[PDB]
């Protein structure tokens, strides 16, 4: 098959509520939605959802880059994902959201051409994924109350955002555990807010609160400090901002920096690159959690879920971006409904539109 044309459009969707993390706030999911059409008529959908305080990418920059990529892959076979990434990598030294947008659309096309759900093409380990739901930074009693709400919706794993100071961060977790009890799994995410010593201190202070894992406790570049935390606590430590791509992953495995790694299609440039990170991690005995940017919609989330369902080593999931969307840009895929279970159907590719 051959790519005939590539179209992209801006999508700006308000979130039901501003989300606060240690890095800042997000109130609108602004993404680039791409449609790749083949000469035979098949259409693939992709998306680039950039998180400025994570990668620095912007919607305007992502749109321009996708157009450059699009005009360079005309005539290529979607299955030649190897050449498609080579072409994009030669065009741009860094544009994970734009690359993911193209990459996702190609995988959607592969699935449609093969007449198979994407999760079958990517590994076939399962046809669904169970996701947690993240609670944004707020006052202890508020977060605790929202925690009760989410658990009533059926969520058994909650991702707690922290990072305004260990004193308050500790109070947030205690209140949450106290409110929902110990039957719920609680994972913390500090989005780089703590120093290596404060991190150890906070984690130890929460020893009796049954913490599943702590995500990116220190600054992204502080790998010595991240490792310090990891080698100082029995609590599982996960890297997020410290790991963008396969190259970063190889570096972390080499140094024994963390216990688990957070994979985001918008950080690595798509499914093709994400698979590399998981293979490297799996070989090193490092499990992976599939994550997401708040700026992504059904397209990005559905793609991530198919990859997570497909791969055995991607044992955790944090795909809750759609739960906060006011509207859905396309039909099909993971819905806007706030629910832990994301069941992927039998529809070919992403099962979108
Ligand atoms: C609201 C949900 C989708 C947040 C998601 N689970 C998450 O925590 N993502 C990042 C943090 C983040 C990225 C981008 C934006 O705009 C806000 C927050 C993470 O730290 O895992
Ligand atoms: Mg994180």
């Amino acid at each position: 098959m051959k790519i005939k044309q590539v179209h992209v459009r801006a999508s700006k969707i308000k979130l039901k509520e501003t989300f606060t993390i240690a890095l800042g706030t997000i109130e609108s999911a602004d993404s680039a939605i791409v449609e790749i059409e083949t000469e035979e008529g098949l259409v693939g959908y992709g998306e680039g959802g950039p998180g400025i305080f994570i990668t620095g990418e912007t919607l305007a920059g992502t749109l321009e880059t996708i157009e450059l990529f699009g005009q360079a892959i005309i005539g290529l076979n979607p299955f030649n994902i190897e050449k498609i990434h080579e072409v994009m990598d030669k065009i741009s030294a860094f544009a994970p959201a734009a690359k993911a947008a193209i990459d996702i659309a190609c995988y959607d096309l592969m699935g449609q051409k093969a007449q198979l759900p994407l999760y079958q093409l990517l590994g076939g380990y399962d046809n669904q994924v169970i996701t947690d739901i993240t609670l944004g930074i707020d006052e202890p009693n508020v977060m605790a109350q929202k925690a009760v709400e989410k658990v009533k919706l059926g969520f058994d794993t909650l991702k707690i955002k922290v990072g305004t100071g260990i004193e308050a961060d500790i109070a947030r977790v205690k209140a949450i555990r106290e409110a929902v009890g110990f039957d719920i799994k609680l994972r913390l995410d500090a989005n780089q807010a703590w120093t290596p010593k404060d991190a150890v201190k906070a984690i130890q202070a929460l020893a009796d609160y049954q913490i599943e894992l702590v995500e990116q406790p220190v600054k992204r570049r502080d790998l010595e400090g991240l490792k310090y935390v990891t080698s100082q606590v029995n609590t599982t430590i996960m890297a997020d901002e410290s790991c963008f791509d396969a190259q970063d992953a190889l570096e972390l495995v080499k140094k024994g920096t963390v216990d688990v790694i957070n994979i985001k299609l918008m950080k690595c440039g798509g499914i093709h690159e994400a698979l590399k990170i998981n293979q490297i991690c799996e070989t090193a005995g490092i499990e992976c959690m599939i994550g997401c940017m708040a700026e992504e919609t059904t397209i990005g989330i559905t793609a991530a879920a198919h990859l997570a369902a497909a791969q055995k080593n991607i044992t955790r999931a944090d795909l809750d971006a759609t739960f906060g969307l006011e509207t859905a840009p396309v039909t099909g895929g993971v819905s806007l409904e706030a629910k832990p279970l994301l069941e992927l159907g039998e529809a070919a590719g992403l099962g979108i539109s």
